[PDB]
Formats: C-alpha cells, sequence, structure tokens
C-alpha cells in the first residue's frame, strides 16, 4: 500500500547524514561556482530520485562581497592618526579546515563603503525603545557618532534602520557572551558556545519583502530594468561591521559618559557598559575608526526546481521550499534543512517509481541568495505570481531543521493547527522519556499552549525566511517546523554559533544530533505535512481555527487602544466593526464546516476545496500596508521593528504605536480609525468567501 | 428543448418598448427618491420573473447638487458690475413634460463653488493637443482666464484637467452645432437634433477607476472611514457650468484678440471663434462672471443585484449589468439598456420556470449612480472584488441598447472576438435591405475591420462605463454591443440628445427605433453573449485572437518609438524583449488549443476552463499603471487624454508621450525602457498560465 504510513517509513536518518556531510564539505556562498555546482548536483540527484522534470531558474540580483585585497577592520585611533588597535581580518578556523579556501571574513552585507572615525555610543541591542531611553529619557544624541550595538532580539537591519534615523554615521555589531554563550558549555571545538574570536555574518537589508534591490515587483530576468543604486530599495546608508566579543571587550572597556541605565543594558564582559559618548578621561582624545570597502554587484543566482505532477488535481501546487546558500559551511543553517528535504525528495521518488503519484502536484525548491535578502524564492514568486497565486495551495519551508535538542518548534497560519496536531499525534516521539509516547505528547508537555489545556504552543510566522513572499506577498498558506531549545531555562539568542565559520557538520553530529533523529522527525513532521497537503481528498485547513485566533488578536488590539481612553472618546474610535466581523467570520466558519462534512460530487468537492484555498488568499489588500507595498496580508505582517516577529493586525497596531508622541492627535487617530475599518473589511470579505457561493 | 433558441425567441421587441415607456416618464436621478422607488419596482419584478435571490446592496458615496434656491448661472458683466446678459436657469422642457417636476436643472456635477470674473479664452474642444496649439504655437497664456470650449471629441472630465493644468479659473462648456446638430434634420420635438436652449448635463470628475471619491480601494458601507474633502480623489479646482448653443453665440460673438488658428478650431455658429483672451475693442472692459453654488453631498444610492444560481459550476459567475440612474429622463441613456436588461431577465426566468438552469451561475445588476463617476458598479466589486477575481467569468455591459439606426457596434475584449461573430452569423439582421440575411452579414458590409476582409470593426473597450472596474481594475473578461449610427456620412458627436431633458420615451418611438427591432437584436446580442457564457461546456474564449491583437499592437508602440531613432541608439532601446514575448504567447496559445481541442474527464475540462477565465487575469499588474493605481491592465487602459478611448501597451504610449519635449531624455527613455520590460514580462507571465501546468 502507497499511503503517509509508507512515506514516513521510507525515511531514514542515516541518509540524512550521508547529505549532511556532502552539502557541508567547502562553503557555499551564494553567486560563486561553488554554490552553482551545489545546485547542478541537487538537479541531477533529483532527477535520479525520480522527479518528473527539474529545472534551474536563475536571475541576476545585487549581492555584496568584501574586497580581498582590502580587507574590512575597525581601529581605535590615537590623536595622532596611529591605529593603537585593529579588529580582526577573519575568525580563527576549525580543526581540520584551517586549509579551506574561500572562506568568507565576516562582514554585514550591503554595507556601503567608508571610513567614519568619530566616537562611541553604546545602544544595548540597538532596538525602538532602546533608542527611546537613549533620546527621550538619557539625553544622549546619537547624530554624528559611531554606534555600538549586541546582536540579538530583534533582526540586524533593524538595529540598523533604527541607528540611521537616529543620526549615527557607522554601526558596529557584536555577539556578547551574555546573548552567545550558555553557561557551562564550551566553546566550539569542544562545545557549542561561540568562541571570543567567532562572528556573526548577515545582511543588514531593509527590504520589507520586496526581492532584488534593483527590481522590486519584477524578476531580474535577462531584459530586465534595474534601478540605479541610489533609488535601489532598502539599503543603507552608514557603514556597518560585525566583531567578536574579544573584539568588543576592546572597544567597550574604555567607554566614559553615562552610566547604564539599568541591568537590562548590561552584558557578561568585563566592562561597564557605560553609554558614552566616547572614552574616559585618559582616552578621551583617541576615537573609532571603521574602514569598510565591500562592493555591491548583480551576480547570477539558481534556483532549483523539481516538479512531482499531480495524478488528479495536477494545477494545485504544494510546495516543500528551503534555501541552499550559506555564508560559510552552513552546518545547520542552510544544510540541516537541505539534507532533509533531499531525504523527502527521494522518499517520494522511491513511491513514484512503484507507480505511485500525488493527488495534486508538488513543488520541490532549493532557493538561492536567501542569506542576502531572500532573493531567489522572491524573484521566483515575482515571476510565477499568476500560477502560484490561482494554483497555490500551500507552502512549506524547510531552512535549518535543528536549533537545539528539547522539543518541536511550528509557525504557521491558523489553517493548518489542525492538521499539524493530527499529524504529530501519529508520529513517534524522539525524546528521552517519551519513550513509545507520540510527538504531540511530548511537543505539548515541553512546550505547552499558553491559551489552552493539553495543546501545544504554535507560533505566528513572522519573516526572515523563504516563506515570506508566499504568505506575506502573495496569501498563500504557510508553514515551518523544526526542532529547538528551551526557551524557558535559556538566556541565549538562537543558538550561539549561528552565521559563523564554525558552524560545520561537526557541530551537528557531535553536539546537536548525533543520531540523526530529531532530523529525521522533522523530515517525518515536514514531509507528513507536504503529503497531506497533496493527497487529502479535501483540503486539510480548518477555517474554525482562523475563527478563533482573528478573536484573539481583535481583543489584543483593543486592549492596546483602551490604554488611551479620552482619545478613543474625542475622536470616536469603535472596535465595533472589527468584533462584528470576527463575529460572522465565526458564524460563517462554523456553517461552511458543516457543509464541508455533509457535502460523490467532485465539482462541490473542488468548490468547496477552492475556498479553503482562497480562505487564506482573501486576506491579501491588493493595496498594502502603509508605506509596506509587499506585505500585503491584513491579520500577518513582519514587526516594523524586528523583522524575525510576526504582528498581528499590523496596520492597526503601527497606527497605535507610540501615539502619544505624535504631533497630530487628530491626524493620528483618524489613521487608527483608517486602519480599524480596513481590517474590520477585509475579516468581513474573506468570511464571505465562505458563505454559499450562489 | 431549452437551448439558446428557446430563450432568443421569448424575447419579444414590444416587451422592451413596455418597459422603456414604464421607466422613463420621471427622472431617476441618482440618490433621489424615484430612484429608489425604481431600485425596489425592479428588485420586485426580477423576483416575479424567476431569480433565485434578489437585493438591495447600498452604498453612502459623495453626490452633487444644484442649489434649488440659489441657481447656477453665467453673466456678461460691464464695468460697472451689472449684468447685462445672463443664460438659462434651466432647458425649455418638451412637449407634454412642462409640469413634471425634479427635472434637475443643467449643471456640472462636482463642480466646486464659486464666481470667478474674467477674460475669455475659447480653447476649442479643450484637448491636449488644443492647449498645446495654444501654449507652444499661438503663445496665448491661459492663466487666470475663464476657458469656453466646446463638447466632443474626448470626455469633459479630461477637458477640465486640461484646462485647470493650463491655469484656468473656470471653465464653460457648450454644445456647438457643428457637434450636435446633424445637417438636414429638424430640432427635438419634431426632429433628433439638439435644441439652442438644449444642454448637455454630465460629471467632471477625473478619478482613473477609484469609484466614490471619498473611499478609494474600499466599499462604502456603514462603518467606512471617509477621507475629508481636501484629499478626496478626482475633484476639479474650478468652477465649471455647460451651457447651449444660443447662450454660447452671447459668449463669443464679441471674441477678440488672436483669430482661430485653421478652420479645424471653428464651429458653425456665426461667430469668428477668435482665441481671445477677451473681448473686441467696443466691449473690451466687459467681463464674464460664473455663478455656481452646487453643494457635494454623501448620499445613499442602491444597486439591484438579481441571481440565477447555476446548475454544474454555481461558483462560476457570468455577470450581466448596466445602470438604472439617469440626469433626467434616460430615454436613451441608460433606459435603452435597462429595458433590454428587463426583458433579458424575463426570457431566462420563464426558462428557469421550466425547469431550467444554466451550467453556470448568472449575476444580474441594476447600477446606481454611474453618471455620478461609474459609483454604484464601482463599490460594488470593491465589496465583492475576492469572489469577483477568483470566480469571475465574463461581465457583459448593458448601457444605450441604441445611439444611432445603422449598424451594430460591439467594444470588447479578444477573448470574446469568436463568440461574437458566431453569434451574430446566426441571428436575423433588422436592417432594411439585409431581410434574410444575418446580423454578421450587415454588420460586417457596414461597418468593416481595418485589418481584415470579410470580417466586422469590433474595438477596444475604454471607459466612461460600468464594465471598467471589471476589466481594467479585476480583469475580468467584458464586452459591449449596442446598435448605432454611420461614423463616415456624420461629423456630430454620439447623439445630440445626449444628456438633455429631450431626451424621453418619445425621442426613442418616433426618431430612433419606432419598432423596437434594434432594441430587440441588441437584446438577442447580449442575452447570447450571456446565454453561451453562461451555458458552453468549454468556456467560449479563443487565446488565438488575444495573440493576433497582441502582435498588431506592438507593432504599433514600436511604430511610435521608431519617430525618434537617434533616441533609441543612445539610449539602447529596444523592443526585441516584447516582440519576443509576444512570439512566445502565440506559439503557446495554439499548443494550447490544440489541446482544447484534443482532450470525459470534468476535470481537466474545468483545469483547462480556469486557463482560460484567468487569461484574462493575467494582464493584471497588482502595482497597477503610474499614478493610476486603479488601471491594472497592462495591455488596455483609459487613455489618459480621453477616459472614453481605450489605449493599448498604456504604460508604454504615455512614458512616449510627446517625449521630445521633457527636460531630462535619459530619465524619459529609461521610464520607456522600465515599461518595454512590464509590458514584455506581462505578456509572457500571461502566456505560461497557458502552458501545460505540471
Ligand atoms: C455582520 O453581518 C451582519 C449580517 O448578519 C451585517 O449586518 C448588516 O449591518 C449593516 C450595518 O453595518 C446593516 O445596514 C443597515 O441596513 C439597513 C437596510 O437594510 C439601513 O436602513 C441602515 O441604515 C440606517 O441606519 C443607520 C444606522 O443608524 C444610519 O446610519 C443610516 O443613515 C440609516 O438610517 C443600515 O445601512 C445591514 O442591514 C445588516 N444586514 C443584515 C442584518 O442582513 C454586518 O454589517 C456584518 N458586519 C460587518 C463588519 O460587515
Ligand atoms: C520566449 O521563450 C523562450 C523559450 O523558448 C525564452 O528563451 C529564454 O531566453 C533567455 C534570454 O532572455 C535565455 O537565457 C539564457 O539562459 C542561458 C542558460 O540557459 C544563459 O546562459 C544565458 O546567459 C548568458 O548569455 C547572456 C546573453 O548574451 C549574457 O547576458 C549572460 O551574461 C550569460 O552569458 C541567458 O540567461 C534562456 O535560455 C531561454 N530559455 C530557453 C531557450 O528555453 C525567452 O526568454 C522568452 N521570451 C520572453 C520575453 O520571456
Ligand atoms: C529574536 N526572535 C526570537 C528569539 C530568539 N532567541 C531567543 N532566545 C531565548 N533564550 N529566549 C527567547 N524568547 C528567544 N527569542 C527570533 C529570531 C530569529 C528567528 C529565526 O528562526 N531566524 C532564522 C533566520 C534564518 P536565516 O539566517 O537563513 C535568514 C537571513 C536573511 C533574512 C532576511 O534578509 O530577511 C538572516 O536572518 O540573516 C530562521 O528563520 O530560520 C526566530 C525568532
Ligand atoms: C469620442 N469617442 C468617439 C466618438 C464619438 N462621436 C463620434 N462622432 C463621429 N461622427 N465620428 C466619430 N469618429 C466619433 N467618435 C467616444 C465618446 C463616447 C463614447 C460613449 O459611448 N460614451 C457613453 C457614455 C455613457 P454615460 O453617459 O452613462 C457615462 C458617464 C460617466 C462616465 C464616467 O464618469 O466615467 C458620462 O460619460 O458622462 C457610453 O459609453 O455608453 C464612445 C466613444
Ligand atoms: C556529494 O555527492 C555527490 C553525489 O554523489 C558527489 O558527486 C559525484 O561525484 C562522483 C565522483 O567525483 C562523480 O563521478 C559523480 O558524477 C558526481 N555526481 C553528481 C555530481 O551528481 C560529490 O562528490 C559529493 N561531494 C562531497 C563533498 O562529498
Ligand atoms: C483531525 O482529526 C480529527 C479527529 O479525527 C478530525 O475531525 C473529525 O473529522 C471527521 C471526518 O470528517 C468527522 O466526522 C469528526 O466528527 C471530526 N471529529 C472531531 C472534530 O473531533 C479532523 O478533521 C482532522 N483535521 C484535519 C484533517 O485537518
Ligand atoms: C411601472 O410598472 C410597475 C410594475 O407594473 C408599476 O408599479 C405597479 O403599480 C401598481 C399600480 O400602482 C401597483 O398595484 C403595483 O404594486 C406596482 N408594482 C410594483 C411596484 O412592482 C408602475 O406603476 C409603472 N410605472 C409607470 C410610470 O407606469
Ligand atoms: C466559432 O465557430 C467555429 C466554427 O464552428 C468554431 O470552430 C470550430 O470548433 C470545432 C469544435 O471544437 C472544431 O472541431 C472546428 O475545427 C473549429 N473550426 C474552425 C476553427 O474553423 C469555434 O470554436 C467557435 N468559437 C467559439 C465557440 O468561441
Ligand atoms: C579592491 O581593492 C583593490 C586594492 O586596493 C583595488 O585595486 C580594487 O579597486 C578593489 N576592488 C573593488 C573595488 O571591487
Ligand atoms: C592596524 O592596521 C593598520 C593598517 O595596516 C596599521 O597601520 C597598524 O600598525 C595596525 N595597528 C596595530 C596595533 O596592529
Ligand atoms: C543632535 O546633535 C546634532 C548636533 O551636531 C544636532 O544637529 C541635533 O539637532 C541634536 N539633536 C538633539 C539635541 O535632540
Ligand atoms: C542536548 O540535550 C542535553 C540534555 O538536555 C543538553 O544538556 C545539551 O545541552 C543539548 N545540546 C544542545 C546543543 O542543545
Ligand atoms: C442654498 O442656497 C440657500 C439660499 O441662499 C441657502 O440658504 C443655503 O445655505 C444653500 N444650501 C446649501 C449650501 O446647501
Ligand atoms: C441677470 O441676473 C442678475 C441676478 O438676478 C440680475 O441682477 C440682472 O438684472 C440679470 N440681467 C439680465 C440682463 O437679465
Ligand atoms: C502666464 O501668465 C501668468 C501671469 O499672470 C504667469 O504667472 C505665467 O508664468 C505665464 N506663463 C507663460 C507666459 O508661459
Ligand atoms: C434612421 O435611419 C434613416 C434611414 O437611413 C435615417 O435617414 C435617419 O436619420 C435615422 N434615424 C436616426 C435617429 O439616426
Ligand atoms: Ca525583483
Ligand atoms: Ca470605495
Ligand atoms: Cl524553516
Ligand atoms: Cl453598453
Ligand atoms: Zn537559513
Ligand atoms: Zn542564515
Ligand atoms: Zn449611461
Ligand atoms: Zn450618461
Amino acid at each position: 500500500k502507497h499511503n503517509m504510513k509508507a512515506f514516513l517509513d521510507e525515511l531514514k536518518a542515516e541518509n540524512i547524514k550521508k547529505f549532511l556531510y556532502n552539502f557541508t564539505q567547502i562553503p557555499h556562498l551564494a553567486g560563486t561556482e561553488q554554490n552553482f555546482q551545489l545546485a547542478k548536483q541537487i538537479q541531477s540527484q533529483w532527477k535520479e530520485f525520480g522527479l518528473d522534470s527539474v529545472e534551474l531558474a536563475h536571475y541576476d540580483v545585487l549581492l555584496s562581497y568584501p574586497n580581498k585585497t582590502h580587507p574590512n577592520y575597525i581601529s581605535i585611533i590615537n590623536e595622532d592618526g596611529n591605529e593603537i588597535f585593529n579588529t580582526s581580518l577573519f575568525e580563527p578556523p576549525p580543526p581540520g579546515y584551517e586549509n579551506v579556501s574561500d572562506i568568507v571574513p565576516p562582514f554585514s552585507a550591503f554595507s556601503p563603503q567608508g571610513m567614519p572615525e568619530g566616537d562611541l555610543v553604546y545602544v544595548n541591542y540597538a532596538r525602538t525603545e532602546d533608542f527611546f531611553k537613549l533620546e527621550r529619557d538619557m539625553k544622549i544624541n546619537c547624530s554624528g557618532k559611531i554606534v555600538i550595538a549586541r546582536y540579538g532580539k530583534v533582526f540586524r537591519g533593524n538595529k540598523v534602520k533604527n541607528a540611521q534615523l537616529a543620526g549615527a554615521k557607522g554601526v558596529i555589531l557584536y555577539s556578547d557572551p551574555a546573548d552567545y554563550f550558555a553557561p557551562g558549555v564550551k566553546s566550539y571545538p569542544d562545545g557549542w558556545n561561540l568562541p571570543g574570536g567567532g562572528v556573526q555574518r548577515g545582511n543588514i537589508l531593509n527590504l520589507n519583502g520586496a526581492g532584488d534591490p534593483l527590481t522590486p515587483g519584477y524578476p531580474a530576468n535577462e531584459y530586465a530594468y534595474r534601478r540605479g543604486i541610489a533609488e535601489a530599495v532598502g539599503l543603507p546608508s552608514i557603514p556597518v561591521h560585525p566583531i567578536g566579543y574579544y573584539d568588543a571587550q576592546k572597544l567597550l572597556e574604555k567607554m566614559g559618559g553615562s552610566a547604564p541605565p539599568d541591568s537590562s543594558w548590561r552584558g557578561s564582559l568585563k566592562v561597564p557598559y557605560n553609554v558614552g559618548p566616547g572614552f574616559t578621561g585618559n582616552f578621551s582624545t583617541q576615537k573609532v575608526k571603521m574602514h569598510i570597502h565591500s562592493t555591491n554587484e548583480v551576480t547570477r543566482i539558481y534556483n532549483v526546481i523539481g516538479t512531482l505532477r499531480g495524478a488528479v488535481e495536477p494545477d494545485r501546487y504544494v510546495i516543500l521550499g528551503g534555501h541552499r546558500d550559506s555564508w560559510v559551511f552552513g552546518g545547520i543553517d542552510p544544510q540541516s534543512g537541505a539534507a532533509v528535504v533531499h531525504e523527502i525528495v527521494r522518499s517520494f521518488g522511491t513511491l513514484k517509481k512503484e507507480g505511485w503519484r500525488p493527488r495534486r502536484t508538488i513543488l520541490f525548491a532549493s532557493w538561492d541568495a536567501e542569506e542576502f535578502g531572500l532573493l531567489g524564492s522572491t524573484e521566483w514568486a515575482e515571476e510565477n505570481s499568476r500560477l502560484l497565486q490561482e494554483r497555490g495551495v500551500a507552502y512549506i519551508n524547510a531552512d535549518s531543521s535543528i536549533e537545539g535538542n528539547y522539543t518541536l518548534r511550528v509557525d504557521c497560519t491558523p489553517l493548518m493547527y489542525s492538521l499539524v496536531h493530527n499529524l504529530t499525534k501519529e508520529l513517534k516521539s524522539p525524546d528521552e522519556g517519551f519513550e513509545g509516547k507520540s510527538l504531540y505528547e511530548s511537543w505539548t508537555k515541553k512546550s505547552p499552549s499558553p491559551e489552552f489545556s493539553g495543546m501545544p504552543r504554535i507560533s505566528k510566522l513572522g519573516s526572515g525566511n523563504d516563506f515570506e513572499v508566499f504568505f506575506q506577498r502573495l496569501g498563500i498558506a504557510s508553514g515551518r517546523a523544526r526542532y529547538t531549545k528551551n526557551w524557558e531555562t535559556n538566556k541565549f539568542s538562537g543558538y550561539p554559533l549561528y552565521h559563523s565559520v564554525y558552524e560545520t557538520y561537526e557541530l551537528v553530529e557531535k553536539f546537536y544530533d548525533p543520531m540523526f533523529k530529531y532530523h529525521l522527525t522533522v523530515a517525518q513532521v515536514r514531509g507528513g505535512m507536504v503529503f497531506e497537503l497533496a493527497n487529502s481528498i479535501v483540503l486539510p485547513f480548518d477555517c474554525r481555527d482562523y475563527a478563533v485566533v482573528l478573536r484573539k488578536y481583535a481583543d489584543k488590539i483593543y486592549s492596546i487602544s483602551m490604554k488611551h481612553p479620552q482619545e478613543m472618546k474625542t475622536y470616536s474610535v469603535s472596535f465595533d466593526s472589527l468584533f462584528s466581523a470576527v463575529k460572522n467570520f465565526t458564524e460563517i466558519a462554523s456553517k461552511f464546516s458543516e457543509r464541508l462534512q455533509d457535502f460523490s460530487n467532485p465539482i462541490v468537492l473542488r468548490m468547496m476545496n477552492d475556498q479553503l484555498m482562497f480562505l487564506e488568499r482573501a486576506f491579501i489588500d491588493p493595496l498594502g500596508l502603509p508605506d509596506r507595498p509587499f506585505y500585503r496580508h491584513v491579520i500577518y505582517a513582519p514587526s516594523s521593528h524586528n523583522k524575525y516577529a510576526g504582528e498581528s493586525f499590523p496596520g492597526i497596531y503601527d497606527a497605535l504605536f507610540d501615539i502619544e508622541s505624535k504631533v497630530d492627535p487628530s491626524k493620528a487617530w483618524g489613521e487608527v480609525k483608517r486602519q480599524i475599518y480596513v481590517a474590520a473589511f477585509t475579516v468581513q470579505a474573506a468570511a464571505e468567501t465562505l458563505s454559499e457561493v450562489a
């Protein structure tokens, strides 16, 4: 029999281990020859595994690289202009890789060039609230200063945007041991912690969903018209560079000016964490000087796109996609995900070779240039947007499979909650102490829902991964899953070795998942979701789950506004239309669910499957959110303060944010009311897609 | 048998005559009680005729009305401020209507209030090229002048926009006998010509597809947030008023300054048609003074929406819609169309009562507030956009059925050309001299295609009617048909009595269509198109016809650019990508047509019907055209110079228009190249929707 169990049983931990090893022996930086060779390898193997077609889709997009003969570094310079301390030119390579070529040195991708010299101000995590504290409470002015900020809490491009708007003339990013060194564990190679010489690479763009900076809205194909650099989307205006904590300690130790406002501003280094500006008395004539010489360059990138044609509904697409490009070896990010996708393709191909095909078409994607701004997935979606919006059932992301070894992490649309609950009840838990129990049981025990008894936590989608175009721009139901750490007992950010030269195959095999049992569990979750989406007769979406969350988010946004009762009275700000729309959605979703259960008629079925598929699509507003035309989903958008976090009712949330500081309250509360109207109308319009069609 | 012939045979000229009489005894101005009563009458009758549901959909939109106790008029004032001549306060009512109440006096809807006094400049038809001639060739400056312009050639809102940008402080519109008095025919009531006291009402907005000025993008429902008047879309900034040719002759006869530049500037009045500014020597101290006191007011409007549910594909909608509101009696516009829709609803309802249902759902619409800017249709489409874009098969408009008695006029998407040709070959011609011949035969003989032998002319859709939202914003295949005049042997504009108090039931019954045989023919064309769209197993669209026209339009836009060969060399402006995309579309459309002919499988069928339905949709760009976000179709938009005319490849056309006058040619030709890229990409993307789906 060819059923889900046959698919799941064919998946093997040992294959995922072999593929991970194969994908992480050399760097696969986007735009380099090594990453093109790996694309061609994956294309050939997916064909051998049995897919119907496998093509490369290429684009020419703006990338950024250091200059090999003019390296980036930061100095402390004395009054005579002598550089008395320089930061490192590269990370010390890990054992057995000290002769590997083409390791890109640490840099912030898309930084402009410059050699700014000035006094330092320490800005904590450079979040919106850190800058409010400096400017409004401490009266510290960053204008014309170099800011130094610790990584953590928010996407690094938001930190750079915040520093730019504060008037900074450069930004230094660093990894503090408070956020990247777990107590009691050793530094790589003897444990999974970040050494003092490790550095986190990463792009610092603020693209808001645009894709390639030069071609917003349209694929970067051979005849594309490109914006000039000065009109490009999302590029920073001040130089930026990242460093490790040995180098940060030398820049921070001399800091003077004001004390940190409180303990939340202190990391773990043996320094005062003074905010500045500048250095204490003895050193007050010393300054900090950046030297950034990286260049932006249009460069060819390659996505691999595999098709397994559907037997019954070939014009319905279920997409499993994840990136292939890495900053260095990508032992976790992305190759622990790419190895899982490769084994999933192999397992589906084994069924196909025995004569099976799924009901709907499955598309498999190996995206390029994700690390430079989600460029490969977004360009491909721009090229194929008409196919995707009329035919796209769901997108399942497949970046890193593990970021810890504690429990499952799922982030997805409410439409997939029931699918995930039911699938995880049928899968075995890999956790010690839960032998013979379901994954649902271990996950629910370790990560309880804040809202419901005997349910697990499932988070909102934010951004910072390749589902962004599919979900926030095109309104295709999307989800992701991986193994993660215990977020309670840990104060560190993500995993410590993120985007460092130390993130290797050995890291994973020695410290995260020696038996590859967590990778296998994640392959079962991602592949099982794909299987059910592509094979279930009725699409496995439950509209009633969206009704429940919409009420939660309406309660939340109303609570924010109700901190301003006098203004709500003055400007007649009512949420009644939004609660009415959510009540209607709840009633109509309940009636649709009864029909779906009570309806031999393939046209009633497809009609009803189209109602299910287009429900996520109904939350799209073609005019987009304010000043973010490519964030079109009215219920969810990446937070304006942190691309990695999702925000609910984002148009209303941003209209309310810091509203007490706005100079024209009547204008500000009028925009709150406009966003309430847009949200209530969109929820009611989405509800009406589930009414009887005529 | 219940087939198309049964439907067509049930239609009766005598019923259309009775309905026309019933709809034209009193005015039905939008927003008035009489128009609401007629909406309720139509709702009740459509229910009696047999529709499954019939509802009113209401909205509160900005309308405009004169002030009943402070009338609008224009004066000539002498140096002492005495008003020595006043224009009329109303049109002399026609025989037997001299006691009818609630006839709105002539006014330009949405004019601001004002009493500007100044010197006149005559600007011919106030087209873009008329203002170029005045400013660039004659060196006449309109700044601070009142302009007087003759109706004709272009939409009156474009004339007002052009006068505003020339610096005018007011506009007087008038009907010249050259354009509204056919030689050899008598004035109403003794013939169909415009009397000297007749005046053309009409709105002067420049909405570019937005709908209600106060709520662009969103329906004007009970909780809508409205823009303030100062931020409203499309309102004119200078006062405007229309007059008849007896009053125009008094304003024009004293004109001095420069002579008309040539004969194309002279109408038929016994005046010199001097351009001004101001009056000849003896009268040079006299001025013209407008007095406009109309007010804009949010007012409730009502669409009637009837549903005949489909038997097999109830979630596929074929829409037959036309407006109900009129300026006065609406004897032609719109009631000659509304009477045809009413008889079509009656005939479908007769089949339904005998047990028949069409394959797909048919929606019937009686739109409100069309005369004030397409407001009813656009608000309803904004409310229902998600249903329409996923389910809308086609929209057939049904405004005026007749504007002459000579031959058929059809304007539609290329997707419907084959449908129209085949249907008209099966219909009887009503024309004298073609007894026993098909409508196709008389139409082709009287209105030959410029391109093809033995084919009839079918024009592009422009705007200025209720299909605009469906076609240009949402990308739903649309078409319209009516009986029209001989455009060769006539120098007049549209029909002479347009938007005057004289456009009555008697006009139609005495002079246009005494036997109602042209109305019956138009009912057969519109109802037959609806029938075939709602009942054919395979949707009756031929993608190959789009391929043919795309080549014609690419040749045309290339020819425009090739007037500037030096700039095309300097800036490397190539149309190669656009011709490549059109070649690919032609090849892929041919292969799709073979599959459609070569494919018992209802899923292959619907898959292929969805490919046909979403083909028009594929030409939509979600980012819209430059500065016109609600014109989203890349192949067709209303002309930027004349809303009534369609323009092909509008983004490229507007980038090329008057390009030799642009101050920065590199920037201007860069925008030409960007628009070529957008057009080539959209054509290729639309082609790829017709490729095999996996
Ligand atoms: C949730 O679903 C319900 C339907 O179950 C839907 O109810 C609709 O609410 C609107 C109000 O937003 C109602 O609109 C009224 O319609 C009647 C005619 O049917 C009008 O006469 C009303 O206008 C009068 O009253 C107003 C309020 O005092 C005045 O402002 C106005 O000037 C008029 O005097 C009003 O337009 C509508 O009837 C119901 N439809 C029903 C019950 O079927 C509700 O809107 C949905 N929620 C959302 C957010 O869409
Ligand atoms: C019409 O349909 C055809 C397919 O039948 C489609 O053809 C495609 O054209 C593009 C060009 O726009 C081709 O792209 C090439 O792809 C190859 C790899 O397959 C690349 O190596 C090429 O790049 C090299 O050459 C360029 C030109 O000199 C250089 O600028 C570049 O730096 C590289 O040196 C280039 O990208 C593509 O292969 C074909 N696909 C086929 C034939 O299947 C055509 O684009 C369609 N028209 C439109 C408007 O879409
Ligand atoms: C800050 N929060 C929440 C958080 C983090 N750490 C914590 N610790 C404790 N102890 N406790 C906590 N409550 C906590 N909370 C985040 C941050 C990041 C992630 C995330 O998962 N990120 C990656 C990133 C994958 P990438 O590297 O390939 C994408 C790339 C480009 C992105 C782009 O350009 O758009 C980039 O980010 O540089 C992914 O999505 O897989 C999700 C949540
Ligand atoms: C100027 N060209 C071409 C033309 C006209 N007359 C000619 N004579 C000779 N002899 N020769 C010629 N070549 C010629 N050519 C036009 C102008 C108008 C039409 C048109 O058909 N118009 C109505 C208008 C219906 P409406 O009144 O209900 C819409 C309303 C609101 C519109 C809005 O706000 O968007 C308004 O226009 O005021 C319709 O579409 O049914 C189509 C072509
Ligand atoms: C990763 O695995 C691939 C696939 O097995 C290896 O590529 C093959 O290498 C052999 C020996 O060089 C060739 O004969 C095959 O043509 C290759 N197959 C391909 C490219 O599909 C590759 O060597 C492995 N890489 C590493 C680093 O182990
Ligand atoms: C998750 O599993 C539940 C429990 O089996 C499914 O809910 C049942 O669905 C069947 C089949 O339609 C109904 O007859 C039952 O009454 C449902 N039981 C309930 C609601 O407890 C549910 O549909 C599954 N969710 C999916 C497939 O998305
Ligand atoms: C237009 O026709 C309608 C429908 O026949 C007429 O309205 C009917 O009038 C009679 C007599 O007043 C009433 O008893 C019916 O209730 C009406 N039916 C409706 C409204 O559906 C109407 O009188 C006619 N109008 C004109 C001007 O002839
Ligand atoms: C218009 O009528 C023509 C002539 O009947 C139709 O074209 C024929 O379609 C049949 C049925 O598929 C084919 O077998 C013939 O070979 C076609 N003949 C041709 C192209 O001359 C055409 O499809 C009709 N158009 C519609 C319904 O939109
Ligand atoms: C890199 O630096 C070298 C050495 O100074 C220089 O010659 C070259 O221009 C730079 N390359 C760039 C800017 O791409
Ligand atoms: C830092 O590098 C600069 C540039 O090469 C050099 O002049 C300086 O001597 C270095 N300083 C130290 C302390 O190594
Ligand atoms: C910050 O510093 C600069 C002085 O160089 C000044 O332009 C800016 O207005 C200051 N902002 C304050 C004090 O808020
Ligand atoms: C794996 O789990 C063990 C046991 O809880 C823990 O002590 C160890 O730190 C974990 N490894 C990683 C990399 O999280
Ligand atoms: C109409 O004019 C009258 C008479 O002067 C005036 O009282 C009233 O304000 C006007 N109505 C309006 C502006 O709606
Ligand atoms: C024009 O109307 C104004 C306003 O009522 C009046 O003062 C004037 O006498 C009228 N002029 C003529 C010539 O009728
Ligand atoms: C038109 O007239 C006004 C003078 O009042 C002036 O402001 C404007 O620049 C003139 N334009 C010309 C002469 O082009
Ligand atoms: C109707 O047709 C006749 C015969 O061609 C023509 O002379 C007459 O003017 C037409 N009526 C109208 C209103 O066009
Ligand atoms: Ca792009
Ligand atoms: Ca609106
Ligand atoms: Cl992921
Ligand atoms: Cl029409
Ligand atoms: Zn990643
Ligand atoms: Zn990464
Ligand atoms: Zn009309
Ligand atoms: Zn009209």
